[PDB]
DNA sequence: CTGTCATCACTGCG
DNA sequence: TCGCAGTGATGACA
C-alpha cells in the first residue's frame, strides 16, 4: 500500500486507497442495505433564521453506553452492525489507531454537501485522529485554513484540494481540526451516492 | 444569568 | 456550473 503525506501550516493528514475495488464494492453495497439514517428532527437546521434540510443523510453508530451531543440534544448512537466493524477493523489493523464511534454522512449525488467546518466536536479524546473513510462516488474535498476564510482573509494560505476515492481512508491528525476547516462542495456533475464514515474516539 | 464567541446552508447573484 | 457575499438564532463557555 502507499500513502500520500498530506503536510501544509498546521495541517497533518495522510490518505490512502485501503479498501481495493472488489471489496470496496461489496463494503458499499452492504452499507446501502444496512445503515438506517436520521429522519424527522434531525434531519433539520436552523441557519440565519431559516429552517433547511441537511443535505445529506447521517447516522450514528458506536460501542454500548457512549452517549453524545447532536445539535444541543444528548443521543445514543445505534449498536454497531457488522459492515462497520469490518470497516473499523481493518483501519485499526492498518494504522493501530482504534475508534469507538462513527458518523455517517451519506451525499446521494453531486447536490448533497458539506460546508467548510471543523471537526472540533469535542465529546473527543484529546489530540485523537479521525478516520475518514469513502465509499462510492469519487468526491472533491477542500481544506481550507482558519485564517484564510472570508471576504478579506487575514492570510493567503492556499487551499489543498484532493478527490476521496471509492474504498479510500482519509486519517485526519490533530492539529488539523484546530487550524483547518474542510467541505465537500457541490459538483452537479456527480450523478451516483457516496457514503462517508468518519471514525472517532469519543470520551467514555 | 450575562456577554462573547463560533456556528450552519440557503438565496441571489456574477 | 462554480463559487462568492450576505444573511442570525442558539448553544458552549467563563
Amino acid at each position: 500500500m502507499s500513502w500520500r503525506h498530506i503536510r501544509a501550516e498546521g495541517l497533518d493528514s495522510s490518505y490512502t486507497v485501503l479498501f481495493g475495488k472488489a471489496e470496496a464494492d461489496e463494503i458499499f453495497q452492504e452499507l446501502e442495505k444496512e445503515v438506517e439514517y436520521f429522519t424527522g428532527a434531525l434531519a433539520r437546521v436552523q441557519v440565519f433564521g431559516k429552517w433547511h434540510s441537511v443535505p445529506r443523510k447521517q447516522a450514528t453508530y458506536g460501542d454500548a453506553g457512549l452517549t453524545y451531543t447532536f445539535s444541543g440534544l444528548t443521543l445514543s448512537p445505534k449498536p454497531w452492525i457488522p459492515v462497520l466493524e469490518r470497516i473499523r477493523d481493518h483501519v485499526s489493523g492498518v494504522t493501530g489507531q482504534t475508534f469507538n464511534f462513527v458518523l455517517i454522512n451519506r451525499y446521494k449525488d453531486g447536490s448533497d454537501h458539506i460546508c467548510e467546518h471543523r471537526d472540533d466536536e469535542r465529546d473527543l479524546a484529546p489530540g485523537s485522529p479521525i478516520a475518514s473513510v469513502s465509499f462510492g462516488a469519487s468526491r472533491d474535498f477542500v481544506f481550507r485554513h482558519k485564517d484564510s476564510r472570508g471576504k478579506s482573509p487575514s492570510r493567503r494560505v492556499a487551499v489543498v484540494r484532493l478527490p476521496l476515492a471509492h474504498g479510500s481512508l482519509l486519517m485526519m491528525n490533530h492539529p488539523t481540526n484546530t487550524h483547518w476547516y474542510h467541505s465537500l462542495p457541490v459538483r452537479k456533475k456527480v450523478l451516483a451516492p457516496r457514503v462517508n464514515l468518519t471514525f472517532r474516539k469519543i470520551l467514555l
